[PDB]
């Protein structure tokens, strides 16, 4: 009967409010997480309350190693553990932080390529191996006017177009749709509160930044059947913040 | 009080689709035509018998001349009149025929055609609606084959690419007022009429998602998304309804 | 046996230095003007002097009208009346102040933005090409995709020629003819006040300067020469890395 | 007083190209090569036999692992210790081959088309820039990575990703006097593994001469970006293709 959704790193934030949002539209969700053990599991009552055995956790570091291929395929079979199918992938865990030309740096090239990409790639294989399906990419709308001192993260974001792209491609003879989602500035990282301020004044529509939800409005569109032609496809939900020079 | 829109070139295909939609979610519409008018009263005839007093049409040439800004201001006028607000407008109406660069109408023809409904009509429905000033938005019908054009179709090409621009420039300028630009960027949708058979399943093969063109329904959707309250984020963004096309190599 | 160039508003800044650096490399060159009599002349005597009969002026208004085609069929004709031959047209006459969305008619700014940015290039470049290291290089705008607020028609006509130049250099290629672009961010700036013009040189992360005349030439020579001979439909971003730069 | 630059893959087809002209341009150059080891002192004897002490070889793997960086820092440290100078880092070694979503393992498969394609890019700039005039750094892209070849994902990733560093870099770099720029081929030398047939498959498609790039006119482009006409010229990939990614399906 009902779909089934993987929504990675869906403990907090955006992918918090995709995976509640898919919920709301009557799928069932695998809630990755890695470090947010409580929240993710929080989520997952709060889901089941809702309606009995539609919710799961899995935990997996999405840090890139020779163990993350077998942590991504385990992630696509927990969903059919679960589930019976996996319908919907949406890659949203990702690891942010600066990275300057002038943790190792091998250790940085794990976290900000690996989680950022390569998890996306290896979900990406595992889910179209085991099979209205599709993926949603989390990328980012500020990926050609990037963050100064973030080229690993910046580098990161446009392998995950790259892998949008290419994975559309290829998958849309399987039809499996694959599509993203770039946010602008969202719920802020922690991070700083004049900083934020200074951010919120610079977007064109409403000086505001993006709820998390406006963000899973997004995705709810692309898997949903009014996405139906759509591929290869990546929606800017960014309030005009790309389109302001410097 | 139900929200009302305008559809450019609304009384067929494509726009059409979209004024069904459109008119399916609540709104009223107004139905823009140029030469369709038999087709034009039929849709606003079985959208009114459906709720009666949410449909008009407004004949208009949208080919640039120095009366366009007038005709543009009138079609927006004419939601405003029927139906005392006009919170959508959806430039669709499109000329398409080849203009070769070595080669019956004059080229200053060509011009006025192709740039006019595809940009500078656009451009005047755009600053009258703004001016004549809920949830406003606006939806352009872009291309998305338009960084790997149909050969000798140069000056549609630049139609559609001053329409990308249109977009951007103004999403920016209009968000402060709450209004939101948007595009919808059809790769093959219902192919052109004059158009053979062969030619069209030639198309069609180079459609990685299922081998066809997108429906007029299917380009549809994604205008009523970019209109619907789970858009009220987006301004500047173009969505490609194409089916992958525009990711083929040659 | 010299080549030939006509270089579109050339009397001064940019298209100034184009055509001098045109000259330098040994082309005859057609200095296309509108208003800049005076400069335009004092242009083509300097290069004159310099080589005798390989310069010459051609008024022309490129507002978009009736009269555009033969116009611009008149401009590449002059080169072939002067010179004998046609090889490289430099679209770089421009338009450029604001039509916000909310003391020229609507339609007027219209010729004039979308005339001189867009249908005039493309009107060039059907009649070089009927006419004819053939190539054509088309002044861009390397901020087009953020561009100045309340700039709609100018943005307009410059997103029309990116079309344009892709679309020639698809359709002219067959013929051998090139066809690409040079994207300046700031440059020469429009009189301005220093302090303003500071504001801008402040943002280009390469040397916090606007882009010198003949920094922009130099791409368009590039573009030009063999060393380039199987670039077309390119656009190259001559900005310091201002486009990079988010708000 | 001659300037030096690092070229990376330089022992055939388009980085040698590259290494040749910047050599008659006047560079001193170091032949970065893998197991190209005959050819690329082939290489370097022929440039030294025009000027001595113009060329030196130096061998790496830039698969990605933890002594990537490693490497990586002791390819430019290469250049200052036989040139006293590092002026010009071309990234131009490049793994190409399928990676199907439907011999190798896929951990090998990253390492090889992200190591070399975007991490030794990344690494390499970060050591060029802390060992330090006209510095720039050119990045060997591909202009059809938004219309990409079936089940080359892998492949696809780090030439996106590379067109982020070349931005990210340029950027940060800037005011450093440090310029990043790229170029982007479209069909140039093809494999030399390519049948004749499914070459001019290739010829076929290019609207500029339905011919392939040769790996003087890539270099040409290369010569462009690291001169004094490109001063001004940073965040800018130039493509060099003939016009095929115009071309729709
Ligand atoms: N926030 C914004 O404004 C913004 C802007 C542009 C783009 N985006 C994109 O939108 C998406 C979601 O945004 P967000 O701010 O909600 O994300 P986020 O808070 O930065 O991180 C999302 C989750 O990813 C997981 N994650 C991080 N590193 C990981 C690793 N090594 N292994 C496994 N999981 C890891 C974490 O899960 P655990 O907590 O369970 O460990 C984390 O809570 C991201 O892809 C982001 O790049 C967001
Ligand atoms: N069809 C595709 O595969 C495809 C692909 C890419 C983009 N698009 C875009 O999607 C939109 C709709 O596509 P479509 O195929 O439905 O368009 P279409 O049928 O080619 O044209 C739509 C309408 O535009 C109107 N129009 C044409 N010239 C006009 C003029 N001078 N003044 C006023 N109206 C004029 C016509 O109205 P009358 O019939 O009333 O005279 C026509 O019915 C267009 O913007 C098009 O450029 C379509
Ligand atoms: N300067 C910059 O920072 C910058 C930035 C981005 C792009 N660009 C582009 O680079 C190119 C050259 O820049 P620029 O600053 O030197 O240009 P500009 O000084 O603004 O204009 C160039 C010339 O175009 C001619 N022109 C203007 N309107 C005309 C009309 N209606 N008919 C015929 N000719 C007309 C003028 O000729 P007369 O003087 O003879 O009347 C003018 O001298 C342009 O295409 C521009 O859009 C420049
Ligand atoms: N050829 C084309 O049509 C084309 C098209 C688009 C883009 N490009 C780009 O243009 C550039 C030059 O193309 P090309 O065809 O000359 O390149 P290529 O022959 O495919 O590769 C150049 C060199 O890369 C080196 N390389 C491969 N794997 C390596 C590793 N793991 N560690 C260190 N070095 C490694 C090899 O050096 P050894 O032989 O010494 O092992 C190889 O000779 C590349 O960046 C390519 O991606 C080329
Ligand atoms: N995971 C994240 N990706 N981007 C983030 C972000 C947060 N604030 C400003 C810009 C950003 N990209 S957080
Ligand atoms: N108005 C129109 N614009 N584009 C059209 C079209 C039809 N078939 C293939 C491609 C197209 N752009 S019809
Ligand atoms: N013709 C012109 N096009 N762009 C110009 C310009 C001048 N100052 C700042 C930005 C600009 N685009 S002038
Ligand atoms: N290292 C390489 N990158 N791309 C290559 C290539 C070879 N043939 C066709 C397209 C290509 N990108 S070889």
């Amino acid at each position: 009967e009902a779909p089934a959704a993987v929504v990675t790193g869906a403990a907090k934030r955006i992918g918090r409010a995709i995976a509640v949002k898919l919920h709301q539209t009557g799928y069932r969700v695998v809630i990755h997480y890695h470090n947010s053990a409580e929240a993710a599991v929080s989520l997952a009552d709060e889901l089941n309350k809702e309606r009995s055995n539609t919710a799961v956790v899995c935990q997996a570091d999405l840090t890139n190693s020779n163990v993350l291929p077998a942590s991504c395929e385990e992630i696509i079979n927990s969903c059919f553990r679960a589930f019976g199918r996996c319908d919907v992938l949406v890659n949203n865990a990702s690891a942010f932080y600066p990275t300057p030309l002038v943790k190792t740096v091998e250790t940085q090239v794990a976290e900000l390529i690996g989680t950022n990409a390569i998890a996306p790639f290896l979900l990406t294989m595992s889910f179209a191996q085991r099979q209205n399906l599709s993926i949603v990419n989390l990328c980012d709308a500020m990926v050609d006017q990037p963050c100064m001192a973030f080229s690993l993260y910046n580098m990161g974001k446009h392998a995950l177009v790259g892998l949008t792209q290419s994975a559309a491609l290829e998958l849309a003879p399987y039809g499996i749709r694959v599509n993203g989602v770039a946010p602008g500035v969202s719920l802020l990282p922690a991070m700083g509160e004049e900083e934020k301020d200074k951010w919120r004044r610079k977007v064109p529509l409403g000086r505001r930044e993006a709820s998390a939800e406006q963000i899973a409005d997004a995705v709810i569109f692309l898997v949903s059947g009014s996405a139906q032609y759509i591929t290869g496809s990546i929606i800017k939900v960014d309030g005009g913040l790309s389109l302001v020079h410097a």
